């Protein structure tokens, strides 16, 4: 038995941690920021928005327009799940999220850029989306340099957002047609692949007809014009057969990169042909009771496992169309029933019938490691720490278990424990499909404001050098922050003395001398002794950090080391330490600790330790 | 600071040697602990001699007792390069041997289990040495009558464990133990109940018993290589205490004598390399260290990872033995290695020293020196403030620890910080062992505790009582202060020695002079006639003999005896002169008795205390 609402209210609500670009003020988590605000810089076109695709920080938008189109059309086939879910309004705004983004993508007539960031470059860092500082170069594709397929998998996902936003935004519905239908435009003039290289070794593509397909019965669905249906059909015959076969390719699955899955089936739904209704009860059937003497592989525990690589991703997608085909008056009425059982089959075993979940922060022992920069919150770009991931991703769906459900949650394993957009898409139009049979409650105003869990901004220090007349500290700044991670550019700390003995030596404390032999960072400065408490005879020392741009992504892109010294006249033996407030406890070598006797200011206002 | 790793070891392991009941062997290193508990078994008629008192009490409860060579046990069978480095290993086993023999005397026919020796109520009313207890001790027993699964499963892993390092040295041994362990684990195992477990009741109460099921099991498993026993380990685990308000197996506490699970769990993951084992032990062990989810063990300033008010540095070290134990196997996850090695450091370096001061008794820098301990102390009064210092220094006892702001107090009856226990020194003395084999630091070689004898251990005091022209009166008491060993002295006597010259010359027999006592406080004092010393120089004497008398240092009235004797020239004269006598001479003139030094005092016709003529 499994909450199939609560299921659905965590997949729409993944998407939001994917999420680029200036973010809404009416979010509810406090550890995803603004990021990626200069992507289209390089071009001058604002690119910023989108979805990051998986664990990284790259927008790629073959996958990404592929999402939404998978889950305007969960819209489309099941509004009444989530309006009775309550959901409907977090689904709409992440279809509209990734659709304002796409529309940015166009804008010109002709012009589409289809990436923001580079594969390798991105990779090469882990750390919070919110301090990335490599380039983000953009890159498109036009009639020189075509991309078929990305430009009509965009159309696709811009038509099917048109179909279900129209009753109640029929403006932005009409804005997402005339995006839609240039692209399409782009993509059946072109009838290429060959520009679209900048995903290479991550979402290159192998097909552009069943993208054509797909998008062309979306534009239809949006546009009521015909013209779209005869195009969708006219491309079939150029679909990739089954190896070995005059027959159309029937051995995988809807994915991000073969689309004709869903657009076969929609086709069946709208021309009711025979030819569409057997291709796609062919795929279903050799997913479920096989067909033709071959069948997807199974695992011990039931799931249908397609390949190595989102395994759930695959199975939950096809449980999805099952579903949507399964409900059709066109389909053979004695496979009705086996293809329902095969979505409750594999939706429960990604919730939990093999007795853990694999969804994180759902159902019983949720996967705590997946593979996904900004919910883990390195400051130290470490995959290996902290051991633990700072923040709880709800909703993503991981890749999935071996051909023998074996599966290891661990953070390196990008195979079978990575999280992605793709992923949770299918995902998330099969949980409508169960709870509106089924049911479960979601949880009531649900959020994710986290606890802090770390002190966000730390200060380690040790006794460097001392003296009949001097004390010298060496203290290190730590950003750790993570609720947001965020740049601290306008840290300070200061360091307390009680002075009472050189008042009694006749000698003007503000007179003695401070120094520093060593600093990391440019714009450092300690300065000399001011007064804190001259009452009590308690002056302090300010070290001044601003304009350091210190954040959580290196071993020295979070830390600033200051070695600073205060010291009475030569000769002088009346330098007391002992009864200096920032002295007590302090580690008595330069193998630093926390201390927190020495107060950190973040623009003035005290965040971390104590003051006299 | 550097700190001595092979010292603290080798004292942690000594420490036990100082807890020891019963026959004690000859080979023992120290001349204030002795015989005791003699008589234990004797209201059962059952020989349940032996094994080691609790804490600073004379109890012998078998949960944290066999909990405590369990842990010693499993830091030999991990670690047995640094006993035998650290010349150690000898050391260890010894003590091992000693509480693994008593629990095997404690089950004398298959089926009973004598699970206690002392009531807590008579043992703790009473403040003295462990050699001179006048109380009851009785015996305590679980069957299938009335269970106890908790104390039957911990002591079958404590004969397990002995049975493990013992095999290649002693297999006779071995196998007897593995048949011991056996009975006591199905008796555990099939009666599911600590119903009968109800003498230690206050002191060591079982709050669960599935732990304990699955440590013992996995103990002989690794004595036996028969698998039956790592399937019935495996089994209880669902029946483990979980967190709160999960169905996770719980990690916010700590292994100790209630709570084995800990133990057992990072076993089981060495054992099986099973997700569900490591992940457990590992999620406990970042609960300690950098804290796993928003939760993390309070810490003091100072670094003292601080679970609870009692035995802080108990549940530290223990976590650091561990730590320790756990970050060398290669299953550990490579990124917390180096994180659960430093933690091991810490830990054992805030108990040895890094505050400034140590919390190990006998050792380091500012030691403590008030331990709540009736034998270290030495009362011979039955009285916690008297002497105000300890009279021995019992080497290697782990204190309880500071509270959570690093407080502590060095005072006999704090007895929450300042406790000492067999436990406590348990996982730290793995602990130890680990530390040693990473840093080193050199044992003190052939170390022994034969301490300097601190005060007269049998003395006199005496005052004039009464005086008259032909008499002296004394009032003398004898006070029993032993504590080398503290022990009965029923066979004192003391002299009283005059110059009677005078009587002599007055031409009065001086062998026919008058003694008398008009007071005694024993029914077995005997005070002599006159009797002749040196009769050339006219020295004669009175003998005032104690033998028969129960004398001990076990109370006020219990380590003294007083005396009044009289001795006197005829009726009448005036020429008796005191003046001249040996004894006589400074003695106290008002009657408020003083120590004194030549009213010489015999043990056995031995003097020991004062002189003669
Ligand atoms: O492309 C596969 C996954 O790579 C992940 O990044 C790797 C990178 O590929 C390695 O070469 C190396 O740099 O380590 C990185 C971190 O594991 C990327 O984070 C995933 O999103 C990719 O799917
Ligand atoms: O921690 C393991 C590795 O994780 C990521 O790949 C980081 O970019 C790399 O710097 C680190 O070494
Ligand atoms: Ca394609
Ligand atoms: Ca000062
Ligand atoms: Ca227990
Ligand atoms: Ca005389
Ligand atoms: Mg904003
Ligand atoms: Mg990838
Ligand atoms: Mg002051
Ligand atoms: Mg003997």
């Amino acid at each position: 038995t499994y909450n199939y609402g609560e299921a659905l209210q965590k997949s729409i609500m993944f998407y939001e941690f994917q999420r680029s670009g200036d973010l809404p003020a009416d979010k509810r988590d406090n550890w995803r920021d603004d990021s990626g605000m200069k992507d289209g810089s390089d071009v001058g076109v604002d690119l910023t928005g989108g979805w990051y695709d998986a664990g990284d920080h790259v927008k790629f938008n073959l996958p990404m327009s592929y999402t939404s189109a998978m889950l305007a059309w969960s819209l489309y086939e099941d509004k009444d799940a989530y309006d009775k879910s309550g959901q409907t309004k977090y689904i709409m705004d992440g279809i509209k999220w990734a659709n304002d983004y796409f529309i940015k993508c166009n804008p010109t007539p002709g012009v589409y850029y289809y990436q923001v960031g580079d594969g390798g470059k991105d990779h090469s860092w882990w750390g919070p989306a919110e301090v990335m500082q490599m380039e983000r170069p953009s890159f498109k594709v036009d009639a020189s340099k075509p991309g078929s397929a990305v430009c009509a998998s965009t159309a696709a996902s811009l038509a099917s957002a048109a179909v279900v936003f129209k009753s109640s935004d029929p403006t932005y519905a009409e804005k997402c047609i005339s995006h839609a239908k240039n692209l399409f435009d782009m993509a059946d003039k072109a009838k290429s692949d060959a520009g679209y290289t900048a995903a290479s070794g991550y979402y290159s593509s192998s097909s552009f007809y069943d993208d054509l397909s797909w998008a062309a019965v979306w534009l239809y669905l949006a546009t009521n014009d015909s013209t779209y249906l005869d195009k969708a059909e006219s491309y079939v015959p150029n679909w990739g057969k089954e190896q070995q076969t005059d027959i159309i390719a029937y051995k995988w699955g809807q994915c991000w990169d073969d689309v004709h899955y869903g657009a076969e089936l929609l086709l069946a739904k709208l021309t009711n042909k025979q030819l569409y209704k057997d291709s796609i009860e062919m795929n279903l059937d050799f997913w479920t009771t096989g067909v033709n003497g071959t069948r997807v592989s199974y695992t011990p525990k039931g799931l249908a496992w397609l390949f190595q690589w989102g395994s759930l991703r695959h199975a939950t997608t096809q449980a999805f169309l099952a579903g949507v085909y399964a409900e059709w008056e066109g389909c053979t009425p004695s496979k009705v029933s086996v293809y329902k059982d095969f979505l409750k089959s594999q939706i429960d075993y990604a919730l939990g019938s093999t007795g853990r979940s694999f969804v994180v922060g759902y159902g019983v022992n949720p996967p705590q490691h997946p593979h996904h920069r900004t919910a883990h919150g390195s400051w130290t770009d470490q995959m290996t720490s902290p051991t633990y991931h700072r923040h709880t991703i709800y909703g993503a769906l991981v890749g999935g278990p071996d051909n023998a459900d074996g599966y290891t949650d661990e953070i390196n394993n990008y195979v079978n424990n990575e999280i992605a957009c793709d992923y949770n898409a299918g995902f998330t139009g099969a949980l409508a499909k169960m709870y509106k049979h089924s049911g479960g409650d979601p949880i009531p105003n649900f959020k994710a404001i986290e606890k802090i869990t770390n002190d966000e901004v730390i200060i380690k220090a040790g006794l460097n050098s001392t003296g009949p007349n001097y004390t010298e500290i060496k203290a290190v700044v730590y950003n750790q922050t993570g609720w947001p991670a965020r740049v601290t550019d306008k840290i300070s700390f200061k360091y307390f003395m009680d002075l009472s003995e050189i008042v009694a030596a006749g000698i003007d404390p503000l007179s003695l001398v401070t120094s520093s032999n060593y600093s990391e960072g440019k714009n450092t400065k300690v300065s000399g002794v001011l007064p804190w408490d001259v009452s009590n005879n308690v002056y302090y020392v300010n070290v001044d950090l601003t304009g350091e741009n210190i954040y959580p992504g290196g071993q020295s892109a979070c830390r600033r080391e200051v070695q600073f010294r205060i010291a009475a006249p030569q000769g002088t033996t009346y330098w007391n330490p002992k009864n200096d407030f920032s002295y007590d406890g302090l580690p008595t070598t330069s193998t630093v600790n926390t201390v927190t006797n020495i107060p950190v200011y973040d623009n003035g206002v005290k965040v971390f330790g104590n003051e006299p």
